[PDB]
């Protein structure tokens, strides 16, 4: 029954407000000039970057950057496990599993939201106190001038789709509860969820984009995307895991890196 | 008017039976013996339970207790899907939303556990087993006092014969309680406890006409349920000094 998804739409939307702070549609709001949020102090230099320390709330300059970038992964895994906890039946599964579809989804499940966060020029850091460029960041020392880079070409191709905050509750649902993410002991149970929030997504993205042809299609077509900048985040993590021996992983970042 | 607040008592009551798979008058029913019809497998000592993960699918003392974590979340889960079928919870600010759940969890989940419970132990995984409550007494310290004061709690409070369609008023009405640290717009909330309190002392009277001053005891009670919560916490104080980083995650 239509009713019983649309039901289900809202149960989402409701989680995923209340699991992360910043949503899309704050993001855009600063992002663009509107009144509803005041404006981000810019980082586009170390000159700024110094300012920044002053201005905005917060060793290599390329390397405390990183650290920083890893600090804010480890609230948003910490977000996102709140959220999954919502999933209806995502609870009552193996916990062997549970956290198998945490340690796999969770990367996926980062650069979308850090998508919304993300326009053409740049990224929102600093829970949108900041900004910082797109043209600072490519910049950086040789193994680190590279990594926000796809990241952002992601997210522009990502960012077209248009999605708002509460078609994308559901679709970060189904990239958790995928079943093909390897070490599973029960996939049907899984599957049979991620059935559900499909069909949701299928509903809300007609209803909510009428005019969008195949949103759907074109939606999941991009968790190819996904998987390919996980892919390229983890070889490049693995190199300056040894240019550095100096620098330190923090160990939830660690658990969820099995190569 | 009493017609809403019989209305608001069924509405309750069928949201209730939705949202908890394992109702009172079903565990009763398992204890007495009286449906015969499936008996549960009872863990008793060490190598029933060895014996129990066999049967009902899932250091011993600890493998214990973070079991019983498992189910608390199952639990949350259950209690949040209900929540949101007491008229206006939705309603309000989000934030007052995740306060009364924050706050109110653990209390309905020892009234809840109260039901699957009685002298000599409590009923486990979906009622399919039963871990006797000697057994529970003979783990290692800290672990052999934790369910010890939940037992003294539920038979006192399973003295009250309340039934499933008592508890839904009761616990609906843990959960609207406008003293909950960082509450932003209490005026609803207690504009609905107000109204569940109403229904709840007319669901009492109707249900128990033989029983006195009903309500006034099970308003007590809930001094023993917030003093209960604070002797857990602190439990699981001393427990954070005595034992995946994904998992310890996934349980805050
Ligand atoms: O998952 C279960 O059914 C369960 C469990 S899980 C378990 C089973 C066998 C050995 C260790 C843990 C449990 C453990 C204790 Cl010490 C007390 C009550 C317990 N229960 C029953 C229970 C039911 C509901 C809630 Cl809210 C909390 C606990
Ligand atoms: O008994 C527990 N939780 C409750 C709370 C309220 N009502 C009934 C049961 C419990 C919780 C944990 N844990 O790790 O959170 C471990 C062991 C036992």
């Amino acid at each position: 029954e239509s009713a019983d998804l649309r039901a289900l739409a809202k149960h989402l939307y409701d989680s995923y407000i209340k699991s992360f702070p910043l949503t899309k549609a704050k993001a855009r709001a600063i992002l663009t000039g509107k009144t509803t949020d005041k404006s981000p102090f810019v980082i586009y230099d170390m000159n700024s970057l110094m300012m920044g320390e002053d201005k905005i709330k917060f060793k290599e300059v390329a390397i405390r950057i990183f650290q920083g970038c890893q600090f804010r992964s480890v609230e948003a895994v910490q977000e996102i496990t709140e959220y999954a906890k919502s999933i209806p039946g995502f609870v009552n599964l193996d916990l062997n599993d549970q956290v198998t579809l945490l340690k796999y989804g969770v990367h996926e499940i980062i650069y979308t939201m850090l998508a919304s966060l993300m326009n053409k020029d740049g990224v929102l850091i600093s829970e949108g106190q900041g900004f910082m460029t797109r043209e600072f960041l490519k910049s950086l020392r040789k193994p680190f001038g590279d990594f926000m880079e796809p990241k952002f070409e992601f997210a522009v191709k990502f960012n077209a789709l248009e999605l708002d905050d509460s078609d994308l509750a559901i679709f970060i649902a189904v990239i958790i509860l995928s079943g093909d993410r390897p070490g599973l002991l029960n996939v049907k149970p899984i599957e049979d969820i991620q059935d559900n929030l499909l069909q949701a997504l299928e509903l809300q993205l007609k209803l909510n984009h009428p005019e969008s042809s195949q949103l759907f299609a074109k939606l999941l077509q991009k968790m190819t995307d996904l998987r390919q900048i996980v892919t390229e985040h983890v070889q490049l993590l693995q190199v300056i895991k040894k240019t550095e021996t100096d620098m330190s992983l923090h160990p939830l970042l660690q658990e969820i890196y099995k190569d």
